[PDB]
């Protein structure tokens, strides 16, 4: 249940589709000094090479083998990355796709990221190796063989998720091949895993696999360190399968978090920020100590999975920064920041027809991540984790770690604020008028640099300055026309 990050580092960043060499560099040049706890990487195992459409991001969720050979790099490059990141105290978490192999309709051949032969039709994946009796063909009871109804908890687990060949996870052989793959990664140095499509695996089968896993590599981690496990389970209610069914294996993705934060910030259906006072379990969310939270993820930022049209992404930059800011300031759950790539989003009848587009590439070869002088990224990588407003809130969370939620204020509409013990305070204005008021901050008297509009550099603030007096009060002014309609100050931004 614990992330295994360095003490004081409270967030992980999803460097979606990034190449291993770029992540290794990012660890040393940015993530380490900026205090990021770790990185969730795209599936490192060999996958189906899909040409129609042209190399979609989702081809990486169709395993061909467990060889660490993908568009992100080979095994040596993967190990190089894990080693370099761990050496600078930044962890690596692997997106483990262990529920299935490729789509059952993919043509047999060597159209895979490493040239491995596979025959979906004959259930043949010799590179593992898996064969017909390693899949759930006979176990599934639907007429299509695919998952047809989420109200039947059994077919959700035993049938094919959108045609993906479903592994017979009850077999010790299959459990062992998966464990062999994950233990290879653990021994290499990975700190944990995102268990892809966990809702599609029986809680008990996952547990059986986890019981085969090693403790983290003792060269970097304390003896007895268990790998961090966060299971992807989309539970927004209305279905028999609940997130809680997986608490015995590790943390679980709380999709209700970003879904509701999106509706609140967009002010849909009369919702407003003042309602966030009891944010957390009060909103029907899972226990904070089991939640892996985020505003958006690789799926719902592009209409895949769940979360709805309410989901906030980098496309909605201004509101997005505020959502990410609220999340990073609030004590609930363990935070994951999304880092994406720009794609030619094209809406037709309310839907993005280019939601399949893969990462920036030159004839299929993923482009490297170029760093600009202003610290942003080129080659179409959005690099949200590098936006000042997000990067400074990542440090905010670290600074206020362990402090209680306190000193909440709200105007009954969309102007709210709250503090984290005597270490940080944040103010939001999502109303269509100015927020100008003196608030109790719970902070020691002094001059504080607002870390949203600026930075504390060389003993001075580059943006807004807040003055806290002896009573802990300070005046805040946020126009609804402000570039970023929120201010955040903390112990380390104090002059
Ligand atoms: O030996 C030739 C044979 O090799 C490969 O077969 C593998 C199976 O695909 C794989 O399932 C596994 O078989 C085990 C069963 O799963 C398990 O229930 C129990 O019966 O033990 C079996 C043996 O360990 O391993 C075999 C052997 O590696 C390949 O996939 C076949 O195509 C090939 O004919
Ligand atoms: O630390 C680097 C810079 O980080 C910040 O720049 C961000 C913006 O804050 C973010 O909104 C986004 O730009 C959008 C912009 O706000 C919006 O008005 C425009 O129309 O669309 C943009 C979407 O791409 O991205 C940049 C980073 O690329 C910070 O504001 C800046 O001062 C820092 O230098
Ligand atoms: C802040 O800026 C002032 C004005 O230039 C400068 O005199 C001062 O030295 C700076 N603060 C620090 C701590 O360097
Ligand atoms: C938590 O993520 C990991 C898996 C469960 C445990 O005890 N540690
Ligand atoms: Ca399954
Ligand atoms: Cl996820």
């Amino acid at each position: 249940y614990s992330p295994n990050t360095q003490q004081g580092r409270t967030s992980i960043v999803h460097l979606f589709e990034w190449r291993w060499v770029d992540i290794a560099l990012e660890c040393e040049r940015y993530l380490a000094p900026k205090g990021f706890g770790g990185v969730q990487v795209s599936p490192p195992n060999e996958n189906v090479a899909i040409y129609n459409p042209f190399r979609p991001w989702w081809e990486r969720y169709q395993p061909v083998s467990y060889k660490l050979c993908t568009r992100s790099g080979n095994e040596d490059e993967f190990r190089n990355m894990v080693t370099r990141c761990n050496n600078v105290g930044v962890r690596i978490y692997v997106d483990a796709v262990i529920n299935h192999m490729c789509g059952n309709a993919v043509s047999a051949g060597t159209s895979s990221t490493c040239g491995s032969y596979f025959n979906p039709g004959s259930r043949d994946f010799p590179a593992v190796p898996y064969s017909g009796w390693d899949f759930n063909d006979g176990k599934c009871k639907t007429g299509s063989g695919d998952i047809e109804n989420y109200n039947d908890a059994t077919q959700v687990r035993d049938c094919r998720l959108t045609g993906l060949l479903d592994l017979a996870l009850e077999k010790d052989y299959v459990r062992s091949k998966i464990a062999e793959y994950m233990n290879h990664l653990i021994d290499i140095g990975v700190a944990g895993f995102r268990l892809d499509a966990s809702k599609h695996m029986w809680p008990g089968d996952i547990k059986a696999i986890l019981d085969k896993l090693h403790n983290l590599n003792s060269n970097w981690f304390p003896a007895g360190s268990k790998p961090f496990i966060y299971q992807e389970v989309i539970d927004l209610g209305g279905e028999p399968i609940k997130s809680s069914d997986y608490f015995g294996n590790g943390r679980v993705t709380e999709f209700k978090y970003g879904a509701k934060l999106g509706t609140v910030i967009r002010k849909w259906n009369g919702e407003k920020m003042s309602y966030l006072k009891n944010w957390g379990e009060g909103w029907g969310f899972m226990p904070s100590d089991r939640a892996l939270v985020f505003v958006d993820n690789h799926d719902n930022q592009r209409g895949h999975g769940a979360g709805g049209a309410s989901i906030l992404t980098f496309w909605d930059a201004r509101l997005y920064k505020m959502a990410v800011g609220f999340m990073l300031a609030h004590p609930y759950g363990f935070t994951r920041v999304m880092s994406s790539y720009r794609w030619p989003r094209q809406f037709q009848n309310g839907n993005d027809v280019n939601d399949w587009v893969g990462p920036p590439n030159n004839n299929g070869v993923i482009k490297e991540v170029t760093i600009n002088p202003d610290t942003t990224c080129g080659n179409d990588w959005v690099c949200e984790h590098r936006w000042r407003q997000i990067r400074n809130m990542v440090i905010f969370r670290n600074v206020v770690d362990g402090q209680p939620f306190t000193n909440w204020y709200d105007n009954g509409s969309n102007q709210v604020a709250f503090g984290r013990g005597n270490r940080g305070f944040i103010v939001f204005n999502n109303d269509d008028w100015s927020f100008s008021l003196t608030l109790q901050t719970g902070l020691p008297a002094g001059t504080y640099c607002d870390v949203i509009s600026g930075d504390k550099i060389n003993g001075n603030c580059t943006g807004i300055k807040i003055y806290v007096s002896d009573d802990g009060k300070a005046h805040f002014s946020i126009s609804n026309s402000a570039e970023d309609p929120f201010i955040a100050i903390h112990a380390e931004s104090k002059l």
